[PDB]
């Protein structure tokens, strides 16, 4: 049974400092009063918020951020989610630093339902290196997914209109989760992305505080003082030419709400990484995160892999997360006795299962990027460039493959907001 969904999605961008959280919340009732003044303006059924996106990411110590920590059902960022919820009647989910009974230190992204109550939270389960300044947990379930009840949303497609209800499969990745383990792991795991496949996640939610490649990530020149004097200066330029303060621009908002306007496909080269061009997306990183959804893109040589079975040791091998991962403190193959379980024909690998050689074939998932902009510690540029894309599942490792539909985008250094009329179909 067919079932065409039409969902109205906004995604929120923001460019938050360590000590704003106040202006920055102030901020975004500025935005969103803006979005619902436009031309082209429709309710949203779901906003999303980058990571961290009320109270900034860079944090150097644990004492740092504790001032900003709440409990997943408290705090400034629930309280907001929670109003905007019930003033839109819609799902919000929002980047949050958490803590929790056992006063341990989380990076999660609350979710909140029309009726303005958490229905879920997850946490991040891959970290990136400034987690670790604040002693943050990993998550304890890994890789969650969970339903998302959609009202008036749905359809048949003999019907002309949605007035019928959905419950999609949805989940949450933030920002590390999407790379390698630890920047260790091979990049042909794709773990998240792999997990979306193997768990058939039809919504794709990802809160950011994704960098620009201008960023200065070099463990020997942050640590030596000549180096990093002289590295800072090279930033500080470069936002000095787009006539922007070194934090970034803040209050000036680019909307694009209700429009079709898609973005360019365009393959990555030396200008398209450059930081340059605020209202532009950064296609360098627009294609990367593409990239590492490869198990949702359509691939030719899956068939040779298939027919081969050059993969079924590598899919049976495959495990649910890294061993050394914090998921296996409490949980835990053959060629044996034992029988073949359902769930085994659902793993893939490099989105090729057991019994097909690209399982997302003929599938419809949507992907949600909501990435902060702006600049901290004059060293951490971010990417911004929040958008919307569609995998089609429809029969290049960048947005000229046109298995994905890059349905919009925002600037790569402007707050702002940006709204689409999302369709595609599921299966009940």
């Amino acid at each position: 049974t067919k079932l065409l969904v039409s969902l109205k999605v906004l995604v929120i961008q923001l460019n938050p400092q360590i000590g704003q959280v106040d202006q920055t919340i102030k901020r975004t009732w500025s935005i969103l009063d803006k979005v619902t003044k436009s031309a082209t303006y429709v309710k949203p059924d779901i906003i999303l918020f980058p990571e961290f996106a009320l109270t900034g990411y860079s944090f150097h110590a644990r004492k740092d951020i504790l001032p900003y920590v709440t409990k997943k059902d408290e705090g400034p960022s629930f309280e907001l989610a929670k109003s905007i919820s019930e003033k839109f009647q819609c799902y919000t989910i929002i980047g949050y630093p958490e803590e929790d009974d056992e006063q341990k230190l989380y990076n999660s992204a609350l979710v909140v339902n029309p009726q303005g109550g958490q229905i879920f939270n997850y946490r991040k389960t891959f970290l990136y290196d400034t987690e670790m300044n604040w002693d943050c947990e990993e998550n304890p379930e890994g890789f969650q997914t969970f339903p998302m009840d959609f009202s008036k949303c749905a359809k048949l497609s003999n019907e002309d209109s949605y007035n019928r209800d959905v419950t999609l499969k949805a989940s949450i990745g933030i920002c590390m989760d999407l790379s390698p383990y630890k920047f260790m792991a091979p990049f042909n795991h794709f773990e998240f992305s792999s997990f979306c496949v193997d768990n058939n996640v039809e919504l794709i939610l990802c809160p950011m505080a994704w960098l620009n490649s201008t960023s200065i990530t070099d463990k020997q020149t942050l640590h030596n003082n000549s180096l990093l004097e002289a590295a800072k200066n090279k930033i500080a330029f470069a936002l000095k030419e787009q006539g922007l303060p070194l934090a970034g621009s803040q209050g000036i908002y680019q909307l694009k709400i209700g429009d079709s306007q898609r973005t360019p496909r365009v393959p990555s080269d030396d200008s398209t990484s450059e930081y340059k061009d605020m209202d532009e997306p950064d296609m360098s990183n627009v294609n990367y995160w593409i990239l590492r959804f490869f198990p949702f893109l359509y691939f030719k040589l899956r068939i040779n892999w298939f027919k081969n079975s050059s993969l079924i040791e590598s899919i049976l091998g495959k495990t649910r997360m890294p061993l050394d991962h914090e998921y296996y403190k409490d949980g835990k193959l053959l060629d044996s006795e034992e029988v073949i379980k359902d769930t085994v024909l659902e793993k893939t690998f490099l989105g090729t299962s057991l019994g097909q050689p690209w399982k997302f074939q003929g599938k419809n998932a949507i992907l949600v990027l909501a990435n902060r902009c702006g600049t901290e510690d004059g060293t951490t540029i971010f990417a911004g460039s929040s958008g919307i894309y569609k995998f089609n599942g429809k029969k290049s490792l960048d947005s000229l493959n046109e298995s994905v539909e890059l349905l919009g985008n925002l600037g790569k250094g402007l707050e702002g907001a940006i709204l689409r009329e999302v369709q595609f179909e599921v299966f009940r």
